[PDB]
């Protein structure tokens, strides 16, 4: 595995989205991982539908939260997920209206990174591409983040409450980090992104609930 890799520079990552006032971070995280696997398989980069997931994943709770693995399982069983255009995002729960004509990707299962193993997460990001992860993003310091490598001692690895996407890893002036795509628009953080401490005892629980879809 390389010392540093950034999948944004490989054309694997779509623009940063804004989830608005709906607890749908898990859907944006899932779509992000699926988008990366689609680029690798087909050569094409396109926006897939978070709304499809919000409405249709019955084992999740819509705008009230959910798990990424449940979203990958749904896409597999359903044998498809719509593009953003065929099932646009409205930031509220509605009845499931999957449109088979708008199908833009599929899923053939998912795999999980060994809990807490940051080296296994590094090797997965390096081998597979963007990986869905869960973190403690409850701190005020996370909310107002601007630039640099994010670390806060009061972050709790047991309190996973926010779903994001790891689009790579690296080292910024001696400090090892994960490159993290958020879903709060381009005006949050650094153009929608945050660098989070890597190899600092699994800070904010970055490697506690990581997974990627298979295609
Ligand atoms: C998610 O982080 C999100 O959408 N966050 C933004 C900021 C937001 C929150 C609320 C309104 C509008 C925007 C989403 C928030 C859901 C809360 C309503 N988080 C999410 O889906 O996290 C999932 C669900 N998890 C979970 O239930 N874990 C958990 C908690 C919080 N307490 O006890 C448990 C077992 C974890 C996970 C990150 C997978």
């Amino acid at each position: 595995a390389p010392d540093s890799v950034d999948y944004r520079k490989k054309g694997y990552v779509t623009p940063v989205k804004n989830q608005g006032q709906c607890g749908s971070c898990w859907a944006f995280s899932s779509v992000g991982a699926l988008e990366g696997q689609l680029k690798k398989k087909t050569g094409k980069l396109l926006n897939l539908s978070p709304q499809n997931l919000v409405d249709c994943v019955s084992e999740n709770d819509g705008c009230g939260g959910g798990y990424m693995t449940n979203a990958f399982q749904y896409v597999q069983k359903n044998r498809g997920i719509d593009s953003e255009d065929a099932y646009p995002y409205v930031g509220q729960e509605e009845s499931c209206m999957y449109n088979p004509t708008g199908k833009a990707a599929k899923c053939r299962g998912y795999r999980e990174i060994p809990e807490g193993n940051e080296k296994a997460l590094k090797r997965a990001v390096a081998r597979v591409g963007p990986v869905s992860v869960a973190i403690d993003a409850s701190l005020t310091s996370f909310q107002f983040y601007s630039k640099g490598v994010y670390y806060d001692e009061s972050c709790n690895s047991d309190n996973l409450n926010h779903a994001v996407l790891a689009v790579g890893y690296g080292i910024q002036k001696g400090n090892k980090h994960w490159i993290i795509k958020n879903s709060w628009g381009e005006n949050w953080g650094n153009k929608g992104y945050i660098l989070m401490a890597r190899n600092k005892n699994n800070a904010c629980g970055i490697a506690n609930l990581a997974s990627f879809p298979k295609m």
